[PDB]
C-alpha cells in the first residue's frame, strides 16, 4: 500500500566487482520491508542545469576533487559508474527507473511525491541525503542505510535542530551547504538560525524585514545578505522549485516525466 522512491545513485555508494544483482535484490528487500505497492528508482545523470544557472559554482568543490584525480583513480570511478549503469539497466527490467540528463534525482523525487503521494498510505524515501528531509510530512518518511534511522517529521528537531520543514528549508538557506559549495551567512549556526526564524519568520519574511534590529555581528551579516538568502532559497527549497528544476532542461522533458509517472500510478 506504500510508495517507495529510491535515491539510486546514492544507494550505489553502498557498493562503492559487478553489483547489479545485489543492487536489485536490495531494492526488492526494501520494497518488502516497507510494503511498497510501487517502487520508483531514480538516478543522477549529468549536472543540475537549474542550480548551475543560479550558481555557476554549485558543487564546484566536488568538481575540483574529481579534476585532481589521477588517470588511474579516474579509470576506477568510471568502472564504478559502468557497473552502476548496469545496475540501473537491470533495475529497469523490474522497477520503473528514471534518469534525466541535467536534472538531480532530488528534484524528480520531490515532484513524484507532489504528483502521486496522495494515492499511497505512506511514502518511503530511500536516501542517506539529509536534504531529502525537506520532503517529510505526516505521511512521508526517509530511511538511511548509513545511519540506519527512519526519519519522521515528528522528530525533525532531533535530526535537524528545527521543528518543521519550512524552518529546515529556511535554515539551509541561511547556513548554506559546505558540501555543495553554497555560501552561508557568517556567524550563524543551527541554534542562532532557528532562533532567528522563530523570531522573524521564514527567509522570505526575513528578507522583507531587512535590516533587522540587533547589534550582534551575525545580524549585521544577515542584513547585508538579501541576495545570498534569496538565491539560496531557490537552491535549497526542493518542494517549491522541483517542477522548475525539471522544466529547466525542456518543458517537453517535464511533460514526458509527468506522463511516465502518472502511468506508473493507477
Ligand atoms: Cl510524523
Ligand atoms: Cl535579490
Ligand atoms: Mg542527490
Ligand atoms: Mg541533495
Ligand atoms: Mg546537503
Amino acid at each position: 500500500r506504500n510508495l517507495m522512491i529510491v535515491d539510486g545513485t546514492n544507494l550505489g555508494f553502498r557498493f562503492k566487482k559487478p553489483f547489479a544483482s545485489s543492487y536489485v535484490s536490495t531494492i526488492q528487500s526494501l520494497a518488502k520491508s516497507y510494503s511498497a505497492r510501487t517502487t520508483i528508482v531514480l538516478g543522477d545523470k549529468g549536472k543540475s542545469v537549474f542550480r548551475l544557472e543560479h550558481l555557476p559554482e554549485y558543487k564546484g568543490n566536488r568538481d575540483e576533487k574529481y579534476a585532481q584525480r589521477t588517470e588511474e583513480e579516474k579509470a576506477l570511478d568510471e568502472q564504478f559508474f559502468e557497473y552502476l549503469k548496469d545496475a540501473f539497466e537491470l533495475c529497469k527490467t523490474t522497477f520503473p527507473t528514471f534518469t534525466i540528463r541535467g536534472v538531480e534525482a532530488d528534484d524528480m523525487a520531490a515532484y513524484i511525491v507532489k504528483l502521486i503521494g496522495h494515492l499511497y498510505d505512506h511514502v518511503w524515501l530511500i536516501s542517506t541525503d539529509g536534504d531529502w528531509d525537506t520532503l517529510l510530512t505526516d505521511k512521508v518518511s526517509r530511511f538511511s542505510f548509513t545511519t540506519r534511522r527512519e526519519y519522521h517529521l515528528r522528530d525533525m528537531y532531533e535530526h535537524h535542530n528545527v521543528d518543521d520543514v519550512e524552518q529546515f528549508i529556511s535554515l539551509k538557506a541561511i547556513m548554506g551547504d559546505l558540501g555543495d559549495n553554497i555560501r552561508g551567512v557568517e556567524g550563524i549556526g543551527a541554534k542562532r538560525g532557528y532562533n532567528i526564524i522563530r523570531e522573524f519568520g521564514n527567509v522570505l519574511d526575513i528578507i522583507d524585514q531587512l535590516p533587522l534590529p540587533g547589534k550582534q555581528k551575525y545580524i549585521q551579516n544577515l542584513n547585508a545578505s538579501e541576495e545570498l538568502l534569496f538565491r539560496n532559497l531557490i537552491l535549497v527549497d526542493l518542494p517549491t522549485y522541483c517542477v522548475d528544476a525539471i522544466a529547466a532542461v525542456g518543458q517537453d522533458v517535464l511533460d514526458k516525466f509527468t506522463k511516465d509517472i502518472l502511468e506508473i500510478a493507477e
